[PDB]
């Protein structure tokens, strides 16, 4: 049950490409159910020595129909230099 009232964190913006690439490339990861993400809502990013290895943990909008709702799922991504890519770490749902 969330609702603070004295300190709040937040995510970072769409704008970040690199939040936006490796957003993306979470989706079109993971897909054994077949489901379709409406677009980014929230991430995260946890880092200590970056050598473009970065992880990333992000909140998203996803519905399987357009005549349904859109829920929030959470995913663990991590971004690979060596692959020249993304990579897709687990899909979980967040409803």
């Amino acid at each position: 049950g969330p609702g603070p009232a004295i300190g709040e964190v937040i995510g970072i913006s769409v704008n970040d490409p690199r939040v936006k690439e490796i957003a993306e490339f979470a989706l079109k990861q993971h897909a054994e159910q077949n489901l379709i993400l409406a677009g980014v809502d929230a991430g995260q990013i946890i880092k200590g020595i970056p050598h473009w290895d970065n992880y990333y943990n992000l909140i998203l909008s996803a519905k399987h129909s357009p005549h349904e709702f859109s829920k929030f799922y959470n995913v663990v991504v991590l971004e690979k230099a060596s692959d020249n890519s993304l990579k897709l770490v687990a899909f979980v749902p967040l409803f």
